[PDB]
């Protein structure tokens, strides 16, 4: 209970193609479900997605404890974020960074709280990890949402 809990997962099997999410978040005395469908997506942007709901539901600075398997999102945070942000959010070929809309949602909301990351790898002994991901699933069999900041290519 003293840290804030989330637990997130993120899927899409198209490129793009109807995705969803589940993040769970643990807060206070209790137990958060978040899961939506969007009807046109890509994977890395319900990863990004996942994280950015359950963060943003926090009113208050929290410490938060975040355990997740997304290579996207690990590599992001652990490599590739730093530049980024030197760059003013471009590539070397000074476009647009992939997904920049949702990676400064994401990070806009990692800066309101005390944040640690824990990089975890399958499924085994991840029960919430796993209900992420059954949601996840979920919402992309039925999706509701227009996913507005998606670009081709």
């Amino acid at each position: 209970l003293k840290q804030v809990e989330i637990f997130t997962d993120g899927s899409c099997l198209g490129n793009p193609g109807p995705g969803g999410y589940g993040a769970i978040l643990r807060y206070r005395g209790r137990e958060k479900t978040f899961s939506a469908g969007y009807t046109r997506t890509t994977n890395n942007r319900m990863e990004l997605m996942a994280f950015i709901v359950a963060l943003e539901a926090l009113k208050e600075h929290c410490e938060v404890i975040l355990s997740t398997d997304s290579q996207y999102v690990r590599q992001g945070i652990t490599q590739w974020i730093h530049n980024w942000k030197k760059r003013g959010w471009k590539t070397a070929d000074k476009k647009p960074v992939k997904n920049v809309d949702l990676w400064q949602r994401l990070d806009a909301a990692l800066g309101q709280h005390q944040i640690k990351w824990e990089w975890v790898k399958g499924h085994a002994g991840h029960p919430e990890n796993e209900r992420c991901d059954e949601l996840a699933r979920a919402a992309a069999m039925n999706p509701t949402l227009e996913d507005t900041g998606y670009q081709v290519e």
